[PDB]
């Protein structure tokens, strides 16, 4: 009931206490590992406030004194006539920090307290939306020294009235199927492209266009708006050793910023939360840009390298590969934007999984999603036993919203 | 129940009803996932529905079930057991037992092989002297001049854990390594446990960077005895690569036969301590793991060194493309000199073609997806973005510790 995790470079071992605190369920049996899936009332809201309201009163060292159990009660009396209850804005905040610090598939945790909360319940219109994301993306930003926030609208009522942010995130370009049969711009984003026209979007049909938000408050049609260019932070990619890599064409935004999960502090659902921090260079140069059903841009770097593309075993992905991650990385850098390369980011895990193991008692962790696409075993999460294990509060994956609306 | 598996590349998706036949616990639960921790004398009891398990699935796969043959071997085996308290496989089940343990093996992305399993039945061996003999054959059929065969040789099963046969290396070629005074090691860091006790028993070190090590080998539960294998039939290749004419001069060589010597083999609820077995490497193996590993070889610095690669900061990915290089090596050498090898491309590219083989026609394929992708440039293979499901298939291989942890010294 105590578990053990060894790293295997290190010999390292630590000892998980943790996960005795978990509730959810993973999706694993003693019969089945789902490691690898991506996706594996009044009477129920108390007990999910108390266990959370219990956790903050002990972060703040006031548990079982006045105050906690005075919020305790003030939160059951608007529970059992509201049917919901209002958090405090330091609850808020904790919750918020502490759902990025229980994302277990998250490697850049080792920044979780240096996170920005924006209160943005008082908000109900789309109008209102757009206007706290404008000033989200522009204080995230940050000239290109970028930091870490969420924003978070109203909480689930009846479910009926939700807020969402239709994009996945909030910055994305957009997808085009063409008569070609082929796809130009981004494949990921060829559905919501289209869901986009079909609202009225006027689409510049290019490489690289920043798609418009669908913003939907209070359960109503969501509707356009297009982030202020100026807030938009672009990277133009160059190689500090190729001259030609330029003239690919290729560029990517700086602002890494999740829009499409939900964040569920002591039993309330915020359905639409924004956050963002800054990428690892992997994110756009492995995955973006080499995936075969993204930007999938391997074949066209290795013939302006003259690679040798006769046989798997030359290794010519591998090659271009490595080059266009050291291009990313130079592009950002040379920028003044911030970016991690994951060589230096897995490190910090490492450092991060060794503070939470000896003032926590654990991290949970998805070695699947933890180490990098690219050089795996050269990095030290490779090596690193890792437990997973479902904490409250979290982040969840929720449906795109199309699917799950009526009009 | 029906499982689904999607492919996020391709969006196939595949049913896994196999699953439904796992007896065996993963350490997973509902609450916990230990999906990356690398380890998560019986009695009559337990061991006629073991065998009776294995019976059916043989003979059904030979499309036998019930047949008058099915029935009377069933017959046979109780009887076997109420009396002797254990039993003997017939050839056609440990040729087919051997083959389905390997089919089993969530980890092993070689698996479309599988069928083609050269198997030398060892079960007449007594001495550690005959155990040696059987191994030199096994490395000289499975090597084949470098035009490398699959085989597995199998000694005689536990009987009441006193009398184990073990093959006490854990793969049949390695090399040996040498921790010296001053902290640093000579040749390979994960053998320096097992070259200590090879030379305390009486093991005549070399003490170079890539000796192989001789076979220390328990018969009959008897301390284990000291062999070495004739040098003639160690095959090996240098190591170079195609452009950088320097790369030769690091010194590197490695085996061609990859032999795995300390798992136990699982068939019918019997147990078989000592089953070495062997296939042919995925060039990562040597060019990531043996070579780059810090615990191990760890010849990244000294490569980007010779590249004269930026190393004042990581961003400048010198370790990845010093990576790359190395690996590149690697393939090429073995090419060269006409030693069988994959590369990770066209070794995970065949694995999934035999998962979805093994969908369609026996309804499930159990993968490890921590171990199936590669240690290298994870996402460029199609294994990262298929979605697998683990889980225990019996016959099967499994971990066990190493015997000088366990052995009782005569
Ligand atoms: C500050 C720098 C950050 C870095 C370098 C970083 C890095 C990453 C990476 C590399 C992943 C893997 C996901 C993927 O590859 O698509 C990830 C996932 C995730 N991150 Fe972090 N992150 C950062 C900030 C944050 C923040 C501020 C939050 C929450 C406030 C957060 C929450 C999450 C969650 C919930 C996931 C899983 C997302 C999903 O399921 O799609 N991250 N992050
Ligand atoms: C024929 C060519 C083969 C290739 C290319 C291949 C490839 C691999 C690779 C890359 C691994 C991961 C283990 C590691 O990286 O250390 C592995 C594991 C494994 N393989 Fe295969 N393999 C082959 C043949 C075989 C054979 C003949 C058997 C048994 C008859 C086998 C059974 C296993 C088992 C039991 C594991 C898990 C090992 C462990 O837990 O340490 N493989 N294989
Ligand atoms: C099916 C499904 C489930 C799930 N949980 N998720 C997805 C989005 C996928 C995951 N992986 C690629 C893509 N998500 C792409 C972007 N994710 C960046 C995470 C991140 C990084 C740095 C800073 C941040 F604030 C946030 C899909
Ligand atoms: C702790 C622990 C558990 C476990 N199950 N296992 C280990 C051996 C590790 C796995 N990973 C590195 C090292 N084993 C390296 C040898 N693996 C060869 C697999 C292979 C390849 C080609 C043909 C074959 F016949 C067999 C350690
Ligand atoms: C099927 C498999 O789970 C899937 O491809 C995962 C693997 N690891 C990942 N890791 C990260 N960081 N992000 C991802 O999207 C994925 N995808
Ligand atoms: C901690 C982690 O499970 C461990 O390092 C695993 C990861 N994946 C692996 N994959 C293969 N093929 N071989 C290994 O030895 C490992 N090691
Ligand atoms: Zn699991």
């Amino acid at each position: 009931r105590f578990l053990k995790v060894k790293n295997w470079e290190t010999d390292v071992v630590l000892t998980d206490t943790l996960h005795l605190k978990s509730t959810l369920e993973t999706g694993c049996t003693e019969h089945i590992c789902m490691g690898s899936i991506m996706l594996p009332t009044k009477d129920q809201l108390f007990p999910l406030a108390k266990e959370f309201l219990d956790q903050y009163y002990s972060s703040i060292k006031r548990f079982g004194s006045k105050a906690h159990m005075d919020r305790l009660e003030e939160v059951n009396k608007e529970i059992e006539s509201t049917s919901t209850y209002q958090l405090k804005d330091t609850e808020l905040i904790y919750g918020a920090k502490h759902a990025w610090r229980n994302a277990s598939r998250c490697v850049g945790r080792i920044q979780w307290s240096k996170l920005q909360v924006f209160d943005a319940r008082d908000c109900t219109t789309a109008h209102g939306m757009f206007n706290y994301i404008c000033n989200h993306v522009k204080y995230a930003t940050n000239k290109g020294n970028l930091r870490s926030a969420i924003t978070i609208f109203p909480q689930r009522t009846d479910g009926k009235h939700d807020f969402r942010v239709w994009n996945s995130q909030l910055i994305r370009y957009a997808g085009y199927k063409q008569p070609d049969g082929s796809t130009l711009g981004d494949p990921a984003n060829v559905q919501f492209t289209e869901i986009c026209i079909q609202q009225g979007w006027k689409a510049p049909r290019g490489r690289f266009d920043v798609l418009p938000l669908l913003l939907q408050a209070n359960g109503n049609d969501p509707e356009l708006f297009q982030i202020p260019p100026e807030l938009v932070l672009e990277v133009p990619i160059r190689h500090p050793k190729f001259d030609w890599f330029k003239d690919l064409g290729l560029k990517w935004y700086g602002l890494p910023a999740v829009s499409n999960m939900l964040l569920e502090i002591g039993g309330l659902e915020f359905s639409a939360c924004p956050f963002s921090g800054w990428y690892m260079g992997t994110e756009i140069g492995v995955r973006n840009y080499c995936d075969n059903s993204r930007y999938n841009i391997l074949e066209e770097v290795a013939k302006k390298m003259d690679l040798d593309m006769r046989k798997t075993s030359s290794l010519w992905k591998d090659q271009a590969l490595v080059e266009i991650n050291i291009a990313v990385l130079y592009s950002f850098q040379s920028d003044k934007v911030t970016i991690v390369d994951h060589h230096s980011a897995t490190e910090s895990f490492i450092k991060h999984m060794e503070n939470e193991y000896r003032c926590r008692g654990g991290c949970p962790a998805d070695w699947v999603w933890i180490v990098p696409p690219m050089s795996g075993s050269i990095t030290p999460v490779f090596h690193q036993e890792m437990l997973n294990y479902r904490l409250t509060p979290s982040f969840e994956y929720q449906p795109d919203p199309w699917n799950t609306h009526v009009w």
